[PDB]
C-alpha cells in the first residue's frame, strides 16, 4: 500500500499471538511495543528518543506478521507510549519513503 | 527521491540562512528541531516521546526548504537529540510511505 501521511500512519501486527495496532516510524531504529507477554528470554537494554532513556528488554528472533507480512527481528518491549515499528523491520518488509 | 530504509532517511534543510541535516520521521506529528537562532516570537509549549516530556518553544509559519523543496509550517525548537522532520510538513513536500 501507498500511505499517506495525513494520518497517523498505523498497521495492525499480530505477535505472539495478538493483535496490535503499531505506527510504522522511519525515526526508529527500531521495534519498541508497549508491556506485553512474550514467550522466551530477554536482555536488558536503554534505548533513547525523545524526552530520554527507557530501560527496554530485547527478544530476537520474534516472529511479527505487519499488514500479512511475515518478519523475523528484535523487539524492545518496554514503556513506550506507543508501539513503535522502526527501521530493522520496515525494511524486512520492503518499505520505502518517496516524495 | 526514493528513500530505503537500511539507512537513516537523514536530509538537507534549509531553514533561517541556515544549513541542516534532518531525519525524515513518520512516527512524529511535528517538527521538532534541535536548539537554534530562530527570528520572530514563539509560545512555550510542551511534546512527548520515548523517556518523557521536553519544553520546546513554537514558531509558526516558518519557511524550510526539505530537500530542495519549500513548505511552511510551525517548528518547534527545543532539547531534541536530531532534527526530526514530522508529518505537519512531510505531509507538504507530498511524502508517502509505500510496501
Ligand atoms: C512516542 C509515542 C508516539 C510515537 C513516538 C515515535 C517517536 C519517534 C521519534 C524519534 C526521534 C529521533 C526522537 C525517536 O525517539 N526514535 C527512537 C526510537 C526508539 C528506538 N530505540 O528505536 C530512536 O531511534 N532512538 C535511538 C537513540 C538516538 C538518540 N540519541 C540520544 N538520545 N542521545 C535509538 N537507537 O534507540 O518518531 N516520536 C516522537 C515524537 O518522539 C513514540
Amino acid at each position: 500500500p501507498q500511505i499517506t501521511l495525513w494520518q497517523r500512519p498505523l498497521v495492525t501486527i499480530k505477535i505472539g499471538g495478538q493483535l496490535k495496532e503499531a505506527l510504522l516510524d522511519t525515526g526508529a531504529d527500531d521495534t519498541v511495543l508497549e508491556e506485553m507477554s512474550l514467550p522466551g528470554r530477554w536482555k536488558p537494554k536503554m534505548i533513547g528518543g525523545i524526552g530520554g532513556f527507557i530501560k527496554v528488554r530485547q527478544y530476537d528472533q520474534i516472529l511479527i506478521e505487519i499488514c500479512g507480512h511475515k518478519a523475523i527481528g528484535t523487539v524492545l518491549v518496554g514503556p513506550t507510549p506507543n508501539n513503535i515499528i522502526g527501521r530493522n523491520l520496515l525494511t524486512q518488509i520492503g518499505c520505502t519513503l518517496n516524495f
